């Protein structure tokens, strides 16, 4: 397996690593119908989402997707700071797939 | 997607942004039969619910009813202050649709 | 949809509001079999109840008597002051139907 | 129902109550295939398991098996002191059927 | 039942236990599909997987799974310090099977 979010990344198409080195400005969660989805911003001026489920999302990602977003509002509550986003860059905002933090 | 609450909001019918600037003031939920929900209110006397499970909620929908509840009680406990709501106002109290959160 | 505790605590019999304005002196959580419950206490004498699942709740509370006991652990961790509780009075101890907590 | 974790405990062949009056020494989690369980101890000496789900279980005990080991994770990190535990001494570490914790 | 993690990684091949004695230094989650996992590191160079459900999982591993990067999160955000991790050595990076954190 992987031992790095580079490494990791390197593994799809349509992805790029984004070196944030910051905590998340703003959290966005919504629950309406067909938008169930997460967006952050950084102070950078990027914003990021964590896609609706849909059929681009095979069975193991379901629970993987729930937990991002959990990893999202807990990092943005603590003021954590985010190392790396893996994102894929064929998506408005670029939609996550990895994150990484460092102390 | 969207990129913003302001931007999701518009894509519904019945919808408004309330700007809140606040932590949330009181913190009320229930377990009883048929009002299985969430009500906050705020210092400004505005209140606002996360609706009980009904037909107007699609499947995807269910998780991300649950969630919003998780993130109020979590942003109440921890005297976050709330940016914006998207609320839908054909109910009453106003129904939440989506959270924002800036830091 | 009610607007406080108070006004859904109305909707159903054999219900009353209790002022609580503290935190959970005690909390108890059981895993044994026919006793899946949770009881709270406070330093007024008052004890509490989170009822074990069984016929007299509907399909939609299942989810929502997990969240109330979610709820008073965290509550009792952080020493969040309780508002009001909404109690069924036909059973003891009493069981809660519906929390409000206020800052 | 019971008012304390003494009287549920009573209701209970293979039981006795530990008072411990002190935080968790040591948490230790395994998901190994058929050991999927909690051991905590405490500076005392003790050690006590939330055991592997099996027969000995009926089927309302196994959201409140995973909502006990949720308890003994967050009651180690915030150094939360114990009072007491109800635990079955018919099995080795001692299993853990209620806990109780007080401020 | 295993009284400690060095007893509990004996009865399984292809295992060992690391003695970490430190905070995580790097968290890794992925939602990546076949890839949904957590990697942790350490200042000491050492880095460790929980691996993606597989066939080599029976069904009673599933929550267990999850709880364990539920647990790596927590620890990680709260600077927790490990105390022992009983890996399995015959996967790169070495495979979570349980931890341990004293206090
Ligand atoms: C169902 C089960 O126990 N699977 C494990 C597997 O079991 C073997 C039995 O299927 C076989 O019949 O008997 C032998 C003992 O005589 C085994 O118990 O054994 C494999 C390989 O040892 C295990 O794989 C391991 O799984 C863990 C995760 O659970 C981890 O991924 C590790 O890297 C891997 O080797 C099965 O657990
Ligand atoms: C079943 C399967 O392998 N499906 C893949 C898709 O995952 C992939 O689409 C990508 O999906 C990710 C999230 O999983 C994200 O939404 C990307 O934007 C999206 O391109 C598709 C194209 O690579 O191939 C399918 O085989
Ligand atoms: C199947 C479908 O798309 N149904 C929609 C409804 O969502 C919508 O009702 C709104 O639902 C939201 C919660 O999702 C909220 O409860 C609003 O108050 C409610 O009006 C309905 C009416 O506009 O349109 C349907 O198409
Ligand atoms: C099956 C059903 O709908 N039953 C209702 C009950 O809700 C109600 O009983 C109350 O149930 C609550 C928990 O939901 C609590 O346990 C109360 O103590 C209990 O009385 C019953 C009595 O009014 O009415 C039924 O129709
Ligand atoms: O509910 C679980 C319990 O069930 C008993 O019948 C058993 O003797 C106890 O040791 C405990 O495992």
């Amino acid at each position: 397996a992987p031992q790095t979010i580079t490494e990791l990344c390197s593994e799809y198409r349509n992805t790029q690593i984004y070196t944030i080195n910051d905590k998340i400005l703003s959290y966005t969660e919504s629950m309406a119908g067909k938008r169930e989805m997460v967006i952050i911003t950084f102070k950078s001026g990027e914003t990021f989402q964590v896609e609706v489920p849909g059929s681009q999302h095979i069975d193991s990602q379901k629970k993987a997707i729930e937990r991002m977003k959990d990893t999202l509002r807990i990092t943005y509550l603590t003021e954590t700071k985010i190392d790396k986003l893996c994102v894929w860059n064929n998506k408005t905002p670029n939609s996550i797939a990895a994150i990484s933090m460092k102390n």
